[PDB]
């Protein structure tokens, strides 16, 4: 359905593009303040190879990097953007889309806990490096893992959070690469409150140390229903 907020990176061509935003000048589509003291290019980079190639409407993807200097409100490793919008991202039934992957370079550490693509309250999020299968990418809702999959290098993992803000439930749509989203977890109860500036597009890791981690993110947006299941122009399916 209609796109409520568009996290396309098409207008974000270099790291400095994220620096245009400030609390006094809330331009563009992303808030950029949850970060270390380093230059933005230490944490956020943009490139055509950083996207899910099946997402044909996008020129590039985002490499999110955490290192030992990525420290904002604590020693935890954090590199996170937040949607910038005047819209209500927390009423009705909305679908929070994104695609994520890792490579073999600066591979996330499966021995350490990560929270990724999370709301402030963690009512839904992805984690890595935790639980029974720490090398799995798990999706959580209401504090409980509902789904997980081996976090295979170079595989593009497509997701949508199917959030019913009225009934206060969240389900999960998922697929890989160019395949269309299928609903893999039916909606489960959670405290779905969002203030519409508290969804964290990025990565938190609790334990701080070298070496760095790269996560890749593309095709980020939030739409009304009915869900768009097709990835890109559908050609890679």
């Amino acid at each position: 359905g209609r796109i409520v907020w568009d996290g396309s990176f098409n207008n974000y061509t270099t790291p400095a593009d994220f620096d245009r935003w400030s609390w006094a000048n809330q331009v563009g589509t992303y808030q950029w303040y949850i970060k270390g003291s380093g230059p933005t290019s230490r944490y956020l980079n943009l490139d055509p190879s950083y996207k899910n190639p099946a997402i044909t409407s996008e020129l590039r993807g985002l490499k999110v990097t955490i290192d030992t200097t990525a420290t904002w409100n604590s020693q935890m490793m954090r590199t996170e953007l937040i949607p910038q919008t005047n819209a209500n991202l927390g009423q009705g039934n909305l679908f929070y889309h994104f695609s994520i992957k890792r490579t073999n370079t600066n591979a996330p550490d499966p021995t350490l806990e990560h929270q990724v693509m999370f709301f402030e309250s963690h009512f839904t999020e992805l984690k890595y490096g935790v639980g029974s299968n720490p090398s799995n990418l798990g999706w959580y809702a209401g504090g409980t893992e509902r789904w997980s999959t081996p976090f295979t290098a170079d595989t593009w993992f497509n997701f949508a959070y199917d959030i019913d803000f009225t009934a206060k439930t969240v389900g999960l749509w998922a697929s890989t690469n160019g395949n269309p989203l299928v609903k893999v977890v039916q909606n489960v109860p959670a405290n779905t409150f969002t203030d519409s500036r508290d969804f964290h597009v990025g990565v938190l890791r609790i334990v701080n140390r070298n070496p760095p981690e790269d996560w890749y993110v593309s095709g980020v947006y939030i739409e009304e229903g009915p869900i768009t299941t097709q990835i890109g122009d559908g050609a890679a399916a």
